[PDB]
RNA sequence: GUUCGCGAAGUAACCCUUCGUGGACAUUUGGUCAAUUUGAAACAAUACAGAGAUGAUCAGCAGUUCCCCUGCAUAAGGAUGAACCGUUUUACAAAGAGAUUU
């Protein structure tokens, strides 16, 4: 059977760069650590 | 409509009352959209068949895809979700030999 196959090459992410996109909110990117630190001098 | 001012009629004259007249106040809603067949939902129903790696029965996890479905979801599930299984000819040259032709 051929369906058990190696992977020749990637899926590029330049094919969803051309996609419509969804609004979905998904839990991990609702705020939090709404602050950057920053080094002293 | 209200109100400020003016003409007038009524009244003995004011108040008050009416007809006329000027100014002030208040100033542009709504539709991406018409109400059954012809601008688009799907399941279901009838039939047949009964799931990959196998001699046999099966757990799977993936990858690739201009297939997605369920789900709050970057989880998980959907037959390992499904499809995958076919078709395949030239960067075409070098050395040499024996036959063909003037
Ligand atoms: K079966
Ligand atoms: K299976
Ligand atoms: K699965």
């Amino acid at each position: 059977t051929t369906s058990h196959r190696p992977q020749l090459e990637a899926r590029s992410g330049a094919k969803a760069a051309a996609y419509t996109p969804t609004g979905i909110e998904h839990a991990r990117l609702l705020p939090g650590h709404t602050t950057l630190k920053y080094r002293k001098f």
